[PDB]
């Protein structure tokens, strides 16, 4: 599985996930910079209020 | 949890999920009729080749 791993609106970049990892994630919150997005392999647990989406296909987390 | 449950580009509609349900889903595939998007509560299993995303916040699956 290949997932995007770039932050927010930076240039798209990817990461090749570990064998058998099949998820990608998108995590979003706000800072005093504006809307912040973190992307990567897996599907992490997030603190309440943080927006999390997890997807099961190639480079699905834009 | 409240989730969108409208198909593709039909007008936005929502579904109130069962108590305890925390996810919404977005399922998409293409056929000889365009891109088809199905949305609802939970995070269902899908056949290979179908794109699936799940999210854990209100009306997160547009």
């Amino acid at each position: 599985r290949i997932c995007f791993n770039h932050q927010s609106s930076q240039p798209q970049t990817t990461k090749t996930c570990s064998p058998g990892e099949s998820s990608c994630y998108h995590k979003q919150w706000s800072d005093f910079r504006g809307t912040i997005i973190e992307r990567g392999c897996g599907c992490p647990t997030v603190k309440p209020g943080i927006k999390l989406s997890c997807c099961e296909s190639e480079v699905c987390n834009n």
